[PDB]
């Protein structure tokens, strides 16, 4: 067997439960924690692991609503200012956590917000901290939730300054790996093994690309995770499935590995038995060629993080025999 | 759109929450309530329907456990009578509903009882009522579990005398369409057609048949249900993921429309929103040319019967567009 299994943990006692297994590589998802914690859990992790590789998933690109935004009610056709200063007591306007998310702007594009519960259009730049929009759909604005953009220009994406630290702080140890989320240009994985002095990298594939940017970005990466949790806002749920059945069929094409992530069994997060259709998806995912499948919410926050990680891997044993 | 929709009711007020769409035709299950309640039922629904298409499931060639079986603790190893008579007070013995099944079994079958937390073996045939099995895995036997046989020879089994007083009672409504569950042989299709004067037919496919068989069964009705409920306990889910696979690359050679059954959006029973996988499962499937679904208990018991219709059928079309 060459497919692998990459589960989500968060402590050591999870990594025991989900570590019954060869081809097993843990992921860590770099906010899970602060990075201090990060730093020694990662340490506690490759003392008992000796040599044993692990994702380290960086939030890379990905943009939220600033954690330290007051509570908002935006009002549908209201005007309103996205900006990526600080919160300030009393601020009537959408804070963003990504500072480079001014940039990625343009008169017309479209944000979703929390999934699209909430929804704007962007009118124009106001200057290089802020944006005027209008709000299309409306509801209570709260720290944290996502927000993601229609168009999403292909921009090179400079590392979050938590990020650059995460990756300065882990590069020493020779187990990490790292996982970068968002990707959208070769250049973000060049730039990330030049800080990393090489080690081995994801591509985590959240939207939509044409073949040809994929195949400049897998001979530089040395992984691809499709992942399908944010691809599903991004995308839209029909958009979704369409890409990555179109990825599918021409992922041979790319040098790396392809590993199909989010929600590969996320009825198993509460429920004993997988449904038919998880069933028959992960069969046909093994049968299409994937290489692998992340576990993230079933294992990290499942109650059945053992089962789920044991469940996946008999499924795969007998399904290749 | 040429796709359609079969969702599960068992109320006037369920129809009413999943008709709101073209290309969508009511399944009953037989199962669901007495012979005079379901006449009564189909009666009201052509009344207010008329002229629309209701598939009436039969079911068939499938086993269960009597209802009368009083609760037995069956013992790893011991000697245990199956029979087709009727439970008794003090029976030691495991009581099996459908009385075709004593020809069904040879020394060797294996049987998984409430799909496989128990488990025996057929030792011989002691009389036309009668089997002596040993247990392989032990339990609480209560009444009205499943039985499913491995193997299951491909034999005609004729209908009970339940269903075929169903169809004597609905022959004469024009609307009704049944579905045969468990087909093994195009005889079984001949007799139903006959028996109903000639109604329309769905072949429920829930084992594993080579396409030579299906071919034949294919030219005698005009639908075919892939079942993936009692699929996976009769193949196990490793031998449903393939052969609903395999089914799907063959199909196209049979002269029916083939619609997937068995938990296409079960997650939607108890939750808002499809996992990713269903909802890429749903996107292939289309793509792959299924000509449609059944919604089960997604409709008959979920708490979101309404949603998950208009879900499926707003998916499916901006799907095709």
């Amino acid at each position: 067997m060459s497919f692998i299994f990459i589960p989500t943990v968060r402590t050591l006692h999870q990594a025991e439960l989900v570590l019954n297994h060869k081809n097993t590589y843990l992921r860590v998802n770099s906010s899970h924690m602060e990075v201090p914690q990060l730093v020694e859990f990662i340490h506690q992790l490759v003392d008992k692991y000796p040599g044993q590789k692990i994702y380290v998933d960086l939030q890379g690109s990905k943009i939220r609503i600033s954690r330290s935004q007051p509570n908002l009610i935006l009002t549908k056709d209201q005007s309103v200012e996205l900006t990526i200063k600080a919160p300030t007591k009393d601020t009537k306007a959408i804070h963003i956590g990504n500072p480079n998310t001014i940039k990625l702007l343009s008169q017309g594009t479209h944000v979703k917000i929390d999934d699209g519960r909430m929804e704007i259009v962007v009118n124009s730049i106001k200057d290089s901290e802020t944006a005027i929009a209008t709000v299309i759909k409306g509801g209570e604005l709260k720290p944290g939730k996502g927000f993601n953009l229609q168009p999403h220009p292909f921009v090179q994406n400079q590392l979050s300054e938590r990020d650059a630290e995460i990756v300065e702080k882990l590069k020493d140890v020779k187990e990490v790996c790292f996982a970068l989320s968002f990707v959208c240009v070769v250049e973000e994985i060049q730039d990330l093994k030049k800080r990393s002095n090489g080690k081995y990298i994801v591509a985590k594939i959240e939207r939509e690309m044409d073949l040809e940017r994929l195949k400049a970005i897998s001979s530089q990466c040395n992984e691809i995770w499709i992942c399908r949790g944010d691809m599903g806002v991004q995308l839209g749920f029909v958009g979704m499935a369409k890409f990555v059945r179109e990825y599918t069929t021409f992922m041979k094409q790319l040098n790396c590995p392809s590993i199909m992530a989010g929600e590969v069994m996320e009825h198993l997060c509460d429920n004993t038995i997988p449904t038919r259709s998880e069933i028959c998806y992960l069969g046909n995912l093994i049968a299409d060629g994937y290489n692998g499948i992340v576990l993230s919410d079933e294992t990290v926050f499942g109650k059945y993080p053992q089962q789920t990680m044991d469940f996946c891997y008999d499924f795969v044993q007998q399904y290749l025999n």
